[PDB]
């Protein structure tokens, strides 16, 4: 329960804690709470609780909460237990997981009783939040401003419920759009003509970049707790779907591409990969789009399963459910496009996926505690040939896996080597085919110093000998120049050319924040992006990169 | 008004088909702690109404309460009818079940009060049931290497007919020539179906307590070889039928926990489990019952063809891969129950029964190829009556439960174009209450029974049409009626006639005549040339006799 730099990284269901929850009887040993005590304690669940041991409590990371097993336990257990507070979530924003007297008497007694499920969110309450504010047949036929699109960056101002167009080459904020509250990523369409983003609580944003003024076209609310959205990659199906995934509801939602019409709803409760068991909170984690076949490919957490969805035929629907690892979070596609590579975080594990045959091809374990790779850093090592590399939040470790089944089969889906870079608290790692380097953040780590820097090791020197292959270190938020606070540099960007890569200097809401260019070649500061409207600046996404994979 | 209860729960001749959860009912639950506004029950009082609430609300309100074909009753809902209302309206009783072992559907005072106030209270979810629970209630009597290498006794294996002996929880194994109760097996409790493999050697049976039996005809003695608990209420059980998948899988199907489960051909080892909670197909709302009901295997491909109910999804299960698994969940039509295919073994037709509809998939392409209103009311088809009209040319005939009906639609897409997926022809047989229809491809009678109806006359009676004599006329053909229960001499009671099945060589039909499990019951069986009665099975050990599956006709799916 106390605070390591690989348990931050939990869901705080914050949107669903708004809700407001009737507060059920008591049986016989065990004493009621309240509406209003029930009430906030449900908050705190909700908020610090629910991501390690679920809204139902039926267990993640953390085991299970239910009545019977707490009960057993004990008032007095339970007391004394959380008496020492719970793990602090991600910093700027989140929990710091301190509770008073009063609080760990509601919790202890909350636990003790039989909880609700949240309301389920299905078709007719997205029909009801679903709104075409320009239809297809009124938008342009060809692009009507004179933007850069491919080299536009979408990034998210998180605690302002706005995103920021900013042209890649002049660093101009080209407008500012407002979505409501914490778009947790923006995907582009595979044209690169739409761009879509999905708020913590569900809500989706569908914006037409060929507008004069680029604006919200479309928007539906899929949940009351999501994190993912990608769209449909396959050739010949560009602009055709879009997909969101949700943590509550347990569901996926499959929406058209030019109106976001919710098209196929997928519940996502089932069985444990392996101890066959049913989860009723199955959260859909990392949502990719596959390159080989019409097929979304879908995350799901604690199940442990990967699912490969053929948008082809909504009716008849067509999945291949593949049997993975427990805890898969997030992950990306190799060079080829054809192997997805996925973190099951929580059991250090690497699961490879071939989206040809749509079949489970690997499983390995890291070295390294709590892998968290994004989308990945995919590169040709000089010595082990093609690559795919992930940092970790648990520790300092850089772990790289074969990526070439064909050119380099001893070394294909293996782990070839570990090494250190900045400290622990990393969440992305990343690379550009026209760059030589290999980026590191280390976001979380507790030492201000370390959080607010880069490493960087140069892909070309590596021999793969053994050894631990040296870093420069990029002190980023000294670059931003921010007095207050101890702002978090993390996740580098690349420009559509791979010649630039940006950082996002991020601090508090009523503090200085900033975005941090980087000149790749020389590895020397290129700008600093400095506005009054850039609040807590989060994840950037190149228009280019994102509608084609590139990383 | 609570009086609209003379309506909503009366008995109708086809609303007493829902399930009765009477396994589940078993289990003792907790008294749940009532919040403020509401009176507690104790740990007794909720017992005894959870256990009514299963047996006799559940099958149409749903374990959850969630609703079924019945409407939700959630606590929000209930308590703001209020007490009351609820007293009121539960006052008037429910739809009886089943006739001679389902509910009456009456209530005391007491047990009145016991079920408004239960309504009016929060209920836990039944235990779930995952590979844990299934392991540790597998065991493998005879190892297959311990099993013989070829058929030990002399039974004409094919010909044999496996019968279930309801209320006893047994089965009884009977001689399709000599008529010979062969052996009489116990299984602990009621068998709703059984299931050959497509060797032909082994028998399966689904317990409707999610029991699977897996019994081998090869021994000198036939017994149970393997046996494995799947869930705690189940119906359904198939097995692998794709040519070179002979006795490789086995899979069952049930209504609680809402999931299915393939297990290993020859030890009955769980190999998967999949959960059927998920999204209804049209207004895509969750539901969190989704009970599967008939489970057929493809001809076409390495699959498993599974019903799920509630959602109105067809799942087509591939077990080529059961790691990386491949399924296709077509969306049809809501109350999917039972169902079955062409005579070409390509299409699955299926009955949504509440919406009085057919479904028709392509196994094949795997898709839904048509969905057709009956014309009647609730189609209870079984797995149906294929043969070639006269006129229209091959069809596939269903009788049905509200009404007198029997509707032919058209199964040939490639031959007879115009009248492929489409109703043919309705006419009337008996009378309401209809539950099984049947033919065989060597008889040129197609066979209706009317289990169900009011009328003992009518129930127990057996409508027959000579399907040579049918033309496409649009008048309806004539029938005769076999007075099967007459022929059975049984004097107490009202016995009810059910289902017919064929012997091997589909020159004689049997019909259970059904009576209660302290009365006579007996199995009849009808010479098909003549449509005169050739024998009668009578003995004390026949104790509710209800399905009966001709080995042969099972294994190969001819009907
Ligand atoms: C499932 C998931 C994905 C994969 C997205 C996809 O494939 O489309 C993802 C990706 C991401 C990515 C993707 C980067 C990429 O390059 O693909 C970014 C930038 C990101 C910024 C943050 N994430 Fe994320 N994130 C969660 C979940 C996820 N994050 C959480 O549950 C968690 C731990 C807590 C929460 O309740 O949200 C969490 C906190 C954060 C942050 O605090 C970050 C740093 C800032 C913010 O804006 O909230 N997450
Ligand atoms: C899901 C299901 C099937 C499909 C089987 C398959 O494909 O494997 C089926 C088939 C069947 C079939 C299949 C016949 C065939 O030819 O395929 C028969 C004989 C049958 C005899 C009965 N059924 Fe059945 N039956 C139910 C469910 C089902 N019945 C119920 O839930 C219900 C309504 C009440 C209950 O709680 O069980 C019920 C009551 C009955 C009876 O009362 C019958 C008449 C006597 C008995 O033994 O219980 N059901
Ligand atoms: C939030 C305030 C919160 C509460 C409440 C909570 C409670 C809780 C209890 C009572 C236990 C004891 C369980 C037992 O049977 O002994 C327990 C145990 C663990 N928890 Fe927890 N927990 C809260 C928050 C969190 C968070 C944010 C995390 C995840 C980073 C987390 C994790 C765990 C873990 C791990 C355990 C130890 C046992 C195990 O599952 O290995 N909890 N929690
Ligand atoms: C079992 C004894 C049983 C109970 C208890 C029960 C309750 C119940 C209530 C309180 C209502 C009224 C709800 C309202 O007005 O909002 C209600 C309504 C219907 N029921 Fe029922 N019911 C019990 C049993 C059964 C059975 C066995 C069936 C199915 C054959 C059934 C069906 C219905 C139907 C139909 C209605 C009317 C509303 C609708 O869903 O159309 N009930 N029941």
């Amino acid at each position: 329960h106390k605070t390591r730099t690989d348990n931050r990284y939990e869901p705080s269901l914050d949107n669903l804690a708004q809700q407001d929850v009737a507060a059920p009887g008591a049986p016989e040993g065990v004493t009621a709470l309240s509406d209003a005590q029930y009430n906030e304690a449900n908050k705190i669940y909700f908020e610090r609780c629910a991501g390690c041991h679920g809204v139902l409590r039926k267990g993640a990371t953390g085991k299970a909460l239910t009545p019977d097993l707490t009960r057993d336990l004990g008032f007095d257990y339970l007391q004394s237990f959380i008496t020492y507070a719970s793990p602090a979530g991600m910093p700027n924003w989140g929990t710091s997981g301190e509770l008073s007297a009063e609080q760990v008497d509601l919790m202890a007694n909350y636990l003790l009783l039989d909880p609700a499920a949240p309301p389920e969110f299905g078709m007719k309450e997205m029909r009801e939040s679903w709104k075409v504010h320009v239809a297809p047949e009124d938008r342009p036929t060809q692009q009507m401003n004179d933007w850069d699109l491919e080299n536009l960056f979408s990034v998210t101002l998180r605690d302002a419920g706005q995103i920021a167009l900013i042209d890649g080459s002049t660093y101009e904020i080209k407008t500012v759009l407002d979505t409501g509250y914490a778009v947790h990523i923006s995907r582009l369409s595979a044209s690169g003509r739409y761009l879509f983003v999905i708020g913590r609580d569900g809500k989706v944003n569908m914006i037409d970049l060929w507008m004069k003024e680029p604006t919200t076209v479309a928007e539906i609310k899929i949940g009351s707790e999501a994190r993912s959205i990608e769209t449909s990659k396959m050739e010949g199906w560009e602009d055709k779907y879009a997909i969101a995934g949700a943590y509550w509801p347990p569901q996926y939602v499959i929406m058209d591409g030019e109106t976001l019409e919710p098209k196929k709803i997928q519940s996502t409760r089932g069985m444990t990969y392996d101890e066959q068991e049913y989860h009723p909170e199955p959260r859909v984690a990392a949502i990719l789009a596959s390159h080989y076949r019409p097929e979304f490919i879908v995350n799901v957490k604690e199940t442990g399963k990967i699912l490969l969805v053929d948008y082809t035929d909504l009716n008849n629907l067509k999945t291949t459910e593949i049997s993975a690892e427990r805890f898969l979070h997030d992950g990306g596609l190799d060079g080829s496009h054809r192997y997805f590579i996925t973190a099951a975080n929580a059991r250090n594990k690497l699961v490879v996926i071939d989206t040809k045959e749509g079949k489970l091809v690997a499983i390995e374990d890291t070295g390294g505690q709590t892998p968290h790779p994004g989308r990945g850093a995919n590169f040709v090592h000089p010595t082990f040939g093609p690559v795919w590399a992930t940092s970790h939040m648990g520790d300092d470790s850089v772990a790289l896996i074969g990526t070439d089944p064909e050119g380099h089969p001893d070394n294909a889906w293996k782990i070839l080597d570990s090494f250190p870079a900045l400290g622990g608290g990393s969440l992305f790692i990343k690379t550009h085919p026209n760059s030589q380097y290999l980026y590191v953040d280390a976001t979380l780590n507790p030492e201000a110093e370390i959080s607010g820097s880069v490493a960087v090791f140069d892909i070309k020197a590596m021999t793969g000998d053994g050894s631990d292959p040296e870093f420069k270190t990029l002190p980023i938020a000294e670059w931003a120049g921010i007095t207050e606070g101890q702002p978090r540099v993390v996740q580098g960007e690349f420009n559509k050319d791979g010649t630039e890569v940006w950082f996002s200097v991020w601090n508090g809401k009523d503090q200085e924040s900033a975005l941090v260019v980087v000149d790749d070649k020389t590895l020397e500061l290129k700008h600093v992006i400095k506005d009054e409207r850039l609040v807590t600046p989060t994840g950037k996404f190149n228009v280019y990169n994102t509608m084609t994979d590139t990383y």
